[PDB]
C-alpha cells in the first residue's frame, strides 16, 4: 500500500492522475519525484521551472555544483540528486527535445531510468516544451517502465484525452 490518491489505473504498474507535480510531491513526499531535466540541468521552465521554484532555489544551486564536477548529461540519461522539500529524491531525467531537434527513440532510453526506482511520482518525458506528442510519451511510459510510476498530468484537457485515448 501506498500514499498516492485519486490516481486511475492504467496497467498493473501505471497509474495517472490530473495534478500539479510539485502540488502532489508537497502532499505525498515521495521516494523518488522525477524531473524533466535538460542536460545542463537549467531548471528554467516546464517542470523544471515549477519544481526548481518550489525548492527555492536550491535544486539549481545543488545542480550546478553537480554539472560543475561531471559535466553534462546525455540525452535520454539521467541523474539522482537531492528531493529538498519535495522528496526524498530526484531523479533528474532527460527526455529528447524535440524543439531542438533530439531523436524521439531516445524517449524509450529517458523512461528505462525509471527501472532503477521502485516507485516513483513522474511527469511524462518529451512532453510540453519538449515537443512530443503527449500521447506517444504514455504509450512509451507503459511500454518501458516495469516499476510503479504515478504520472502527474498538468492540464485537465490533455489528461481528458489521454485516459480515452488509452489501449
Ligand atoms: C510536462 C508538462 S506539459 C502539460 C501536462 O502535463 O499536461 C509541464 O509543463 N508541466 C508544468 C508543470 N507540471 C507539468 O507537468
Amino acid at each position: 500500500v501506498n500514499s498516492f490518491s485519486g490516481y486511475l489505473k492504467l496497467t498493473d504498474n501505471v497509474y495517472i492522475k490530473n495534478a500539479d507535480i510539485v502540488e502532489e510531491a508537497k502532499k505525498v513526499k515521495p521516494t523518488v519525484v522525477v524531473n524533466a531535466a535538460n542536460v545542463y540541468l537549467k531548471h528554467g521552465g516546464g517542470v523544471a521551472g515549477a519544481l526548481n521554484k518550489a525548492t527555492n532555489n536550491a535544486m539549481q544551486v545543488e545542480s550546478d555544483d553537480y554539472i560543475a564536477t561531471n559535466g553534462p548529461l546525455k540525452v535520454g540519461g539521467s541523474c539522482v540528486l537531492s528531493g529538498h522539500n519535495l522528496a526524498k529524491h530526484c531523479l533528474h531525467v532527460v527526455g529528447p527535445n524535440v524543439n531542438k531537434g533530439e531523436d524521439i527513440q531516445l524517449l524509450k532510453s529517458a523512461y528505462e531510468n525509471f527501472n532503477q526506482h521502485e516507485v516513483l511520482l513522474a511527469p511524462l518525458l518529451s512532453a510540453g516544451i519538449f515537443g512530443a506528442d503527449p500521447i506517444h510519451s504514455l504509450r512509451v511510459c507503459v511500454d518501458t517502465v516495469r516499476t510503479n510510476v504515478y504520472l502527474a498530468v498538468f492540464d485537465k484537457n490533455l489528461y481528458d484525452k489521454l485516459v480515452s485515448s488509452f489501449l
